[PDB]
């Protein structure tokens, strides 16, 4: 039922009703000669909308407006990048110029900054030490500490039970680590640990890329970390 890589046209962009208010969007790109799929995500906020991440670039975040007003027929009013890569950020400068606030925290805007991505232009505050949390609107958002990178946020959305972990969590399907030059290996099993504590009652587990699961997911990241580590 949810989309999978080889179900997607790059510049194309599926939605996914997860509960009633809250849906994944999931689009594909090509990268480094092969085609990746990435998730985002869409919570209602009474009669707007509240976007997290872009759909990886300019081309695919306008067709993931389009598909929102045709699909849902509400407005994005804000939206939050998780992490400074360019498959949350790139697309940036096409939800200010339609009207949306974008955030993100102030290491994430550094970072983007320095790499030469698109930068949110609304700063988050209180998220800058390991476990913190901030509500924001329907979601709460948390710092689990350094992982895939050093600015990784998570979301939760309390009314569905939906964790959407980023690229700090890999999908089942992925057994060897990734791109981990932005990455704190060291940590990453602790912040995933974090994650778990603070959020044990979650049902729905979304990750970065590719097929979501359950609280299974986090185990299943933290054994590819390790692994990757002992290489
Ligand atoms: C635009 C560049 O963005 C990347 O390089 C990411 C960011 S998470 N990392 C890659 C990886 O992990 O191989 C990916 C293809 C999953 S998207
Ligand atoms: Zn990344
Ligand atoms: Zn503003
Ligand atoms: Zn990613």
């Amino acid at each position: 039922e949810y989309p999978t890589v080889s179900e997607i046209p790059v510049g194309e962009v599926r939605l996914y009703q997860i509960a009633d208010g809250v849906w994944s969007h999931i689009a594909t790109q090509s990268f480094d000669g092969a085609v990746y799929p990435s998730n985002g995500l869409i919570v209602r906020d009474g009669d707007e909308l509240l976007l997290i991440d872009t759909a990886w670039g300019a081309k695919n975040t306008a067709a993931l407006l389009a598909e929102i007003e045709k699909q849902i027929g509400l407005p994005v009013t804000r939206a939050v990048s998780t992490h400074f890569h360019d498959d949350r950020v790139g697309g940036v400068d096409v939800l200010r110029a339609a009207g949306v606030a974008t955030y993100a925290s102030p290491s994430t805007r550094r970072l983007a900054e320095v790499e030469g991505n698109e930068i949110p232009t609304h700063s988050l505050e209180g998220l800058s030490s390991s476990g913190d949390a901030v509500r924001f609107g329907p979601v709460e958002l948390f710092y689990p500490g350094a992982a895939h990178s050093t600015d990784n946020l998570v979301v939760y959305v309390p009314s569905a039970s939906v964790l959407y972990g980023g690229c700090a969590i890999y999908e089942l399907s992925r057994t060897s680590a990734g791109n981990v030059a932005d990455a704190d290996l060291a940590e990453w099993p602790t912040s995933i640990e974090r994650i778990q504590q603070h959020y044990p009652e979650a049902q729905f587990v979304i990750p970065g890329h590719g097929l979501p699961g359950g609280l299974d997911l986090l185990k299943h990241t933290t054994n590819v970390v390790k692994a990757h580590t002992n290489r």
